[PDB]
C-alpha cells in the first residue's frame, strides 16, 4: 500500500538529495520490456558514472576453480605487505551487478584498509540459485588460503565484506566456513553495509521503500524468487541467517544501516541478536541515507565515511 | 533458532515476576497435545483466578442477530447517562477466550470510562474463519445503533477495544465501518492493547516469544491457520491492516505495547504509520511486561495503569 509509506525523498539529507537529483542524459529509461540482460546492461552503464575516479593501484584478475566452474576474481593490492585478505561480495538483488559496478567501493576499501581486497564475480541469479554463490565464494576463499604463497597474499587472516545481497553473502559465507569447520584463514571480521539477512517483513519494510529505491516488498519478493531454488530455502540457516546459530563463534561484525532503507530492521535485528549473546559487533546508522548509498562516495561524505568505518573496524581486529 | 532469543524471564519487572511465579495447584498441566476444547477449557479455568474481585454493576445479556446466527453480547452499565458505547473484543489468538476470561477487564473499563461496555462473544476459530467475527462485530454494532433507544444506550458515539487478537478485531472492525462509509455511530476512539495487525515477521517477533507466553512464530502460524479461510486472506486489508489505507480518517487510536512481547513491533508500526500521516493516536510502552499483562490488574499496577490510560484516552475524545 504505497500510500502508507513515509515520504522519503523529503526526509533524506542534502547530500543524499544531490545524488537523487543527478541526471545522466545519455542513459535510456529503466527497462519496461525488462529482459534481465537489459536490466543488467542498464545497471552496469548507470553505475559507471559513480565508479569514476577510483583509487589507482595494482590489480590482477585470476580464475579460481569451483564445483560449478571457474569464477573470475579481481585482486586489488594497495601495498606489498598485507596483514590480511578481505573478500568483497557485490550487491544487486542477486540478479544484477558485477565487478565493474563495485570497482570504486572495492578499491576504496583496499586503500583505507591497506589490505588486499579480492572481489568475487559469483554467478548471478536466476541462472544460479541458492547456495551456488555461497559455495563459489567459500571455494574461492579456501583455494586462495591453501595457495596463498602463489598469489603472494596473507590468508592467515581474512574478512568478508559486502553491500545489500552482498552483505547476506558475506555473512552467509563466514557462517558456512565456521559451520563446516574449515580453517581457510581466521575470519577476523565481516563488513556488512545495509544487508538483508532473511526477515520476511518488518517495521522498516512496511514504512519504507518505493520506486526511488526499487525495494518495495514486491521487488524483494521477485529477487528472492530468482535466487531461491525451493520455497524451503526461505528457512535455511544460510539464507535466513537468524535460523543459524548466532550465539557463539560469530566473527566480529561491522553492521552499517541506512536510515531510510526498508532493510534497516534486518541490520538492527542482526545487531541486537549478536549483542544479546555477547558476540563481537558494532552497529552504525548513517543518517540521511537511502539504500545503496555506498556507491556515491565521490559526492557523499557519508558514503566515504561508511567505507572508512568498515575498513577501520576490520584492521582493528588484526 | 530458539537459542537466538534474548532471556525474557531474567529481564522483566519485579511485579511481572510475581505474576509469573504464581502457582495455581488446582489446574491441570498445559495440554499442547489436547483438543481445541481442552485448550479452551484450560484457558478459561486458568484465567478465572485473574478475574476475581471484578467491579459489580448493572449487567445485562442480549442475543444479537447476524448473518451467521445469534451472537451473545454482555452489557456493563456503570451509570444511567453514558456518553458513548464501547465494544470490547477479547483476545486469545482467535481460537480461545470468551466473555468470562475477560470479564474483569471489561468491567474495569466500564468503571474507569463511565461508558457502557458491551462485550461480544464472537464466533471462535476454526469453526468460524475470517471475516466471520468481524462481520458479527460490525453487525452487532450496527444493530445496537439502529436499536439504541430500546436498549437505552447512547450509540451517537462508540469505541472498539481489545487485547491481542481482540485488538486486531477492534481495529479491523472500525476500518470496516469507515471503508463502508456507514454511520453506526461516530467512532470516537479505538483502544488497542498489545495487538497484532498483520506483520508476518519483525525484529521483536524474532527476538522474543517462547513457552513463557505461547507466542513463538510457530504458535502464531498455527493461530493464523485456524483463523483464515484462504491463503490470500493474508493480504486482506481487514487482516493485514497495513494493507488498508491508514492515511485518512482513522479513528483516534490508543496503542499500548508490552516491552518483552514479540508483537510489540506490530504496535510500533501502526503508531509510526498513523503518526506519519497525522492521524490521531497515542502510543505507550508498558515497561517490564510480558504479552497478556492486562489480566493481572489485581497484582500489577502496570496492568491497572494500562486500563486507566485507554479508558482516559477514550473519554478525552468525547
Amino acid at each position: 500500500k504505497p500510500e502508507n509509506k513515509l515520504p522519503v525523498l523529503d526526509l533524506i539529507s542534502a547530500e543524499m538529495k544531490t545524488v537523487v537529483n543527478t541526471l545522466q542524459p545519455d542513459l535510456p529509461p529503466w527497462p519496461a520490456t525488462g529482459t534481465i540482460a537489459e536490466q543488467r546492461q542498464y545497471y552496469t552503464l548507470e553505475r559507471r558514472f559513480w565508479n569514476a575516479g577510483a583509487p589507482e593501484m595494482a590489480t590482477r584478475a585470476y580464475m579460481v576453480p569451483t564445483k560449478y566452474g571457474q569464477v573470475e576474481t579481481r585482486l586489488f593490492c594497495p601495498q606489498p605487505d598485507s596483514p590480511a585478505t578481505l573478500f568483497y561480495l557485490h550487491g544487486g538483488g542477486f540478479i544484477l551487478g558485477n565487478l565493474d559496478t563495485h570497482d570504486r567501493i572495492m578499491r576504496l576499501l583496499a586503500s583505507y584498509s591497506q589490505c588486499t581486497v579480492i572481489g568475487i564475480d559469483y554467478t548471478l541469479s536466476p541462472e544460479a540459485r541458492f547456495p551456488q554463490a555461497i559455495e563459489e565464494i567459500v571455494a574461492a576463499c579456501c583455494y586462495f588460503h591453501q595457495q596463498a604463497e602463489d598469489y603472494q597474499i596473507n590468508m592467515s587472516r581474512i574478512g568478508f565484506a559486502g553491500d545489500s545481497a552482498g552483505a547476506m553473502l558475506a555473512l552467509a559465507s563466514a557462517l558456512w566456513l565456521r559451520d563446516k569447520q574449515i580453517d581457510c584463514g581466521k575470519v577476523a571480521g565481516v563488513l556488512l553495509w545495509y544487508g538483508l539477512y532473511g526477515l520476511r517483513d518488518s517495521v522498516t519494510r512496511r514504512l519504507l521503500g518505493g520506486v526511488w529505491d526499487g525495494l518495495t516488498q514486491q521487488d524483494l519478493q521477485m529477487y528472492e524468487e530468482a535466487y531461491l531454488s525451493n520455497d524451503a530455502d526461505r528457512e535455511s540457516p544460510y539464507y535466513c541467517l537468524f535460523n543459524n546459530d548466532l550465539t557463539r563463534e560469530v566473527p566480529p561484525c561491522f553492521i552499517a544501516g541506512a536510515e531510510f532503507d526498508p532493510l534497516l530492521d534486518d541490520s538492527r535485528l542482526l545487531y541486537q541478536t549478536l549483542a544479546a549473546h555477547q558476540q563481537p559487533c558494532e552497529f552504525k546508522l548513517y543518517p540521511g541515507t537511502l539504500h545503496a548509498f555506498l556507491h556515491y562516495s565521490r559526492m557523499m561524505k557519508t558514503a566515504d565515511e561508511a567505507l572508512r568505518d568498515g575498513a577501520q573496524f576490520f584492521t582493528a581486529q588484526l
